[PDB]
């Protein structure tokens, strides 16, 4: 191949079980979700995969995902670069409720529109919200600007401020031939998928990656794929 | 006033600690692990914060700082990593303990070796267990041919930290920014030397202890203002 580059989505996280919205909350791995981390890291040290320089978020779901394979692999001394840009999706309002408390609250019928729709956000998460100090006063965005620091984001936001990062510090790593390895969330991860495979608003919205799953590309000198992307496991979770 | 905090990481596997484990990429020992933890538990229940991380590329530093920065809810800080801060570079007498050093070398070399404060250990002949896991390891791929060290005196580990102290870390204490480094005895000697300006035979009766949060209080001009205290009960 030209270029190789894995992604992973973190692995479950505890909220993930609760069927909780988490979004910039920065829930942690569940135990299960630690064993998924742990399989793909064994995964990819089967493989012999060998990295140079690791991208996540700053959310320890994410970090914790990258911490778990960097020690199965034996490449804890890599370099690693957190971003806030490559955070899951900001779910608004929605942040904290399970979707029982999301359908009760909002009917059906929206909650249908917003997890089909490629560009409406969930409701605003406002002041008075349960989690806004928790997040929006986080010293970790101190240095977002007003602009940049959402108070919810439709999947084309979400992608919209992921991309920049992708294309000025990402990109350079991988044209010098750097060997990349993206830790990061379901939607941070689409808006990669989407960019590099030109798929459509429809597609990339039924596009759903797996918790915890090395996700394997080999791309050309355009840094266009040369082949679908595959997943590595065992023949069961691969399979599954 | 700044506030800088050092850490130096517990046991090493297979009694490592005791046997050079210098260069070689030796893990934690659970018991090393705990006595991150307890740092980091420290660290918390202080109420300390940091906005970035330096550490060695050896994993039981990083494996320390990974376990300080779950302990205080701070795993989306900045890292860096950097050669600069490993352990000094045993050469041939990694992986050997007292004995086995002695009998090899010789009771001349081998006193000679433990007081000198500039006279390097001999670099790994070719049958050393170690010689090809560490001399070929890629993490030090970019080094120079001159830069990639064989054997270290503690002047040459204190003289290789020094200008990553000055050129990375300084200019991020100048600008505020709350620094934590995790790392190894004698490259956190290299900084304790150059803050207290200690004498070549201070710094080598000076045993820094594990797993245990080392706080300095620094002045406009990174001069200490009191003596490194220790957090803990
Ligand atoms: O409600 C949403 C949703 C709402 C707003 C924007 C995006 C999505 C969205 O993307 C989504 C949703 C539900 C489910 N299945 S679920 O009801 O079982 C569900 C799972 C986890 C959290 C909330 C759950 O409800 C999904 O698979 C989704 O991809
Ligand atoms: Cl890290």
């Amino acid at each position: 191949a030209a270029y190789k580059l894995v992604l992973i989505r973190h692995g479950e996280s505890a909220w993930n079980l609760e069927n909780r919205f988490s979004g910039w909350y920065d829930a942690d791995l569940s135990p299960a979700g630690h064993e998924e981390a742990k399989r793909g890291g064994q995964a990819l040290r089967d493989a012999g995969y060998e990295f140079d320089i690791c991208f996540t978020s700053v959310q320890k779901r994410a970090i914790r995902t990258l911490w778990t394979v960097l020690d199965a692999i034996d490449q804890m001394w890599l370099p690693v670069v957190r971003t806030w840009r490559l955070n899951e999706r900001h779910y608004g309002g929605l942040t904290g409720l399970n979707k029982a408390e999301t359908a009760a609250k909002h009917g059906e019928a929206q909650v249908k529109i917003w997890r089909r729709s490629y560009d409406v956000p969930p409701p605003p998460m406002e002041p008075d919200h349960p989690f806004y100090s928790n997040i929006s006063k986080d010293r970790r965005y101190a240095d977002l600007t007003e602009d940049q620091l959402p108070s919810c984001e439709s999947l084309k936001d979400t992608i919209a401020r992921a991309l920049p990062f992708w294309n000025e510090e990402i990109v350079p790593q991988i044209k010098e031939g750097k060997r990349v390895l993206i830790a990061a969330h379901g939607n941070s991860l689409r808006g990669i998928v989407k960019h590099l495979e030109g798929l459509s608003e429809e597609a990339i919205m039924e596009l759903n990656l797996p918790t915890g799953i090395p996700i394997v590309y080999e791309l050309d000198k355009n840094l266009k794929p040369i082949k679908p992307m595959q997943f590595l496991g065992d023949e069961e979770t691969v399979r599954k």
